[PDB]
């Protein structure tokens, strides 16, 4: 039905989970979910169908960089109906107010692409979650008794970035980390009059500095999977 | 002291209200506030401590424009020790999801001046308001029966138009409304560590010509102070 | 009349003064001028009409930064029929040519805003004063013998520079200072078709760090008011 | 071994095909190289190491869009030592001198991506393959009887265009297709000193919106894989 | 000495006039000086030292663009020890206000370059010539009885424009013609602190599509030769 | 019939070589064509028409500097309708890969222009020359015992750079060598498609710190004037 996904119209929920990791999302599908059904496939990148605890939920994945998940979000939206989208995804902490495996909430995405300026008359584009969504997040969280820290991400083209010297400059306007796809998401859902919200885990430290096996990246955030279909739920 | 302040240390609260225009933030003193004191005047830019059920509030005027505002915001934080700044003022709507009265609540401010790119390395940053404070704004709303409008506004540094053509575009990724400072604000506030929120009164339709009377201005205005002055209690 | 101006339609003499602070203004009105009529005081912004040794003269209010000085001198010109607009306001000197309290007149304002860049097709407009009057600023401080100095200036959207690494350069550049507005009035008046030029004292000193208080940018800086006042003549 | 590669060093050939489709690269595997042996799938980004008629070939998936494949080249030059890169993929056509079922070799990649203007000073780099893996891709080409279409691809950011109506204009400087990652295939070998070369194969023609039937696409591919592994052994 | 002049150190006098073409530049040798000697020829492009009324002065070609002209003035000022620099070239009038063969000086050099940006931190150099200079050009215009018209110029890197579209907003903005060279003229004596002006002579009319015939571009520009030469005397 | 041409249409041939120089087109038209005659001359701008063994070929100046070459590569395409273009320039070394005196073919030219983003929607346009004709570069550069080295240029508007501290990066990006030509010869070519190809001999080492005097830049490359001669035969 669309070039990068092959599920059925009506096959998704109208709440997502995305991850950039298609294993993640199967990940989730086996530990948290029950009648899942693996809804699509096309280049390997998996999503499904299933119910948390009795409430459908899908969960989708949607690669690497602000491009592809823009290509997964477009879709998700325009063709499959999708209303609610929460991403769950990893980061690299850049700033000292944030520590290792920490729950990033964030209310904004700055970001070194070209795309929103492409998107948005060569302006700024503030890009930012859904507010709704945000405050089910907190409010889940603190029932949940899971500390959740909030600010801004940095979204970059770059995973090995050219401008370490300025994450210091990232931390004081307070971006709790870095990722590559919020900004993507964030301005998708803001084309397309969708809710959006991105949640990151902080398994990387690009200033100290610890790395996460691709094992571990797959498996050490529960706790943010289990927000993420509580608060969804 | 400053050259645009001439407060003594001491004189702000740390909890400040602001507007744009000095003589609005003269007419809160001399309505809602307790023991009203002017505490600066420089360039007829006024300010004032006071009280409200109780509770110590300054208030300060910002003038018009990004590069207005950083000037008074920076000053605030730095030299005055104010922590919470929360500024009220009317827009110009130019999305169909709001109307004349709404009170509007910026969980982002775009907009088309170079400021936010010569702080932030030539890149976009997303310029947001305090979390906690925008929590703050919608459980006080709540509690006073206020249905808040929550979205981005676009930050202009142009109040007359060279691109009135994109105000579709710009209401289509969720600016509900125009107004001159709140992306200064913001960023000043994140490159200080401090803590921000905009909220802006419809007054005026850009889209549909919609216009409140003279008389429902003052009254509107009044409950978006109200808003206000209960947060900070 | 204009949201931002309450005068009549007749009550600016064509030839106006300009300074950002209004009460340099009404300083201005109270010292020099006979019949001196307050003409507009919207958000405190303070004109005044009167006379200088038989002639009208008007003088008007423009707030700090490029965004409110355009807002003013859109409408002078627009709405109230100006046609020679003298900027004569404050500036932080960054040359040892000139120091404290030096008359500069800008023969260029280079900027650091995107206000121009929106105006004049993404490219590089070079903001610059009618030459007419700054042929009769130069006679005029010849003939008074004030040592007017003359160069660049640079306007900028800080007061509190991130560029202060770059000053050095700036000075290079034949850029004797640093102030907030005249690239914005000089863009104005070309796109307008107006006669501008701005004049300003040096209120700060960025090498010697030695700064004016905000009673003495009022009080100091008669010289450049004689040479505005009589230039109008 | 990296965040997203699980192979051994040794395990990668010097000599490496990519796709952005993981199961394309599990059916040229399966299909051409013989004692083909899987040697990564983390994120279920497969790649394989085998034989071509004597000679040692790795294959790897590198996902969709620039930041995606910039990742998963800096990681197979900087970790697994591959000196060699040849990129094969779908493209849409914008230009009358190709067609459906064309093999295009990019001598240049063009982009509305801002990563190599971060990369290369804010100036414009020419973003171009090797010049010996261009004249072997020619020369093998002439003796496979492939009528070789050679010119610029335009790699975007966007799959979903913002800037259909510039194609033409795109076309007109001989970009003959459009797809999304050459330039940072490209400027990623630049960086690290690195030979690489794009082909593409016409599945689409963004003007007239014909395209080839799945069938139609495997066939006008295998083509396309022919003339790689001929090339690279 | 230079790569792109091979006069001696001292063969230049400190004030020299400048056009694009050599040929003018050997016009104006063998019709207006006395004892003219040719100082250098490298690349066709010929200078020459003489006398007019008594007083040394020198001719330089500088060839079309900025770059071009950047390239000799620069080698001028920093191995030949010229301080006074006076453009005197052709130019294509965007202007109602100006005809064929009409002075223009140019009070400042707007451009579509790059280069100011580079010279200058990325912001707007407002690229204008020496005050002094201007003056002693208005001066002399009056007392030869020439008409000269005073405003900005356009300085293109771009003889045959991509955006003919924009002639109106650039004669709006007060730019009477299009000329390829004052920009960098400007920047670079503002570099390298050498004083510098420029005047053009109207050849083409953009507006009214009327141009002088090559007969005819030769005797044409007498007035602005004279006014020149003096300025210098 | 052009404002920097004054031959007549046909009297070039469809094949023409470049050089910035004049005089270089000069002592090529003397040294190695037969019955050469000069057919062109405005500004000092020469260019020739001859025989090299019994076949036509022309010679054509293009002065220094992207909006220089623009110029006159635009008027021969457009009113002398030249079919192929071969730069035969000078370039400055920044690579410990080459020599004095070695001679580069520019398989892409990089910028630190503007001009190719006013071209080309503000994107990165990969400015490249035509595939075959830098086959046949290379395929005659065999032929001859010539070697010729292949690789980036860096076309700059400066000669005299700001950005020194870069060239070790442009350098690693696989820049061989900066002129200031190259970009501009293939943006006009790929505009008006043209086939167009930029060899350049060393004049300058950037980094052994060697310079050619300007006798020597006219005479020391008859290897690059052979090679080309040959490959258009």
């Amino acid at each position: 039905m669309t070039p990068h996904i092959n599920a059925k119209i009506g096959d998704f929920y109208p709440q997502c989970l995305l991850c950039g990791d298609p294993l993640r999302v199967s990940y989730i599908a086996k530990k948290f979910l029950q009648d899942a059904k693996e809804i699509t496939n096309v280049r390997n990148m998996l999503g499904f169908s299933g119910k948390y605890k009795g409430r459908g939920i899908s969960l989708m994945g949607h690669g690497m960089g602000i491009a592809s998940c823009t290509i997964y979000v477009t879709e998700l939206i325009k063709t499959y109906q999708v209303k609610e989208l929460l991403r769950i995804g990893t980061c690299g902490a850049i700033s000292p107010k944030v520590g290792l495996k920490d729950i990033i909430m964030a209310t904004g995405a700055s970001t070194d692409s070209k795309t929103n300026r492409v998107r948005f008359l060569n302006h700024d584009l503030s890009a930012t979650p859904d507010f709704e969504l945000s405050l089910r997040a907190y409010q889940t969280a603190k029932r949940l008794g899971i500390d959740l820290k909030v600010g801004n991400v940095f979204s970059s083209d770059f995973f090995y970035s050219f401008e370490t010297h300025a994450f210091d400059l990232m931390a004081k306007y307070n971006h709790l980390a870095i990722e590559m796809e919020a900004a993507g998401l964030y301005a998708t859902a803001m084309e397309l009059n969708a809710k959006a919200l991105c949640l990151c885990s902080v398994s990387d430290h690009l200033i100290t500095k610890e790395a996460l096996s691709p094992k571990e990246r797959v498996e050490s955030f529960d706790n943010m999977i289990i927000l993420a279909l509580e608060m969804m739920s």
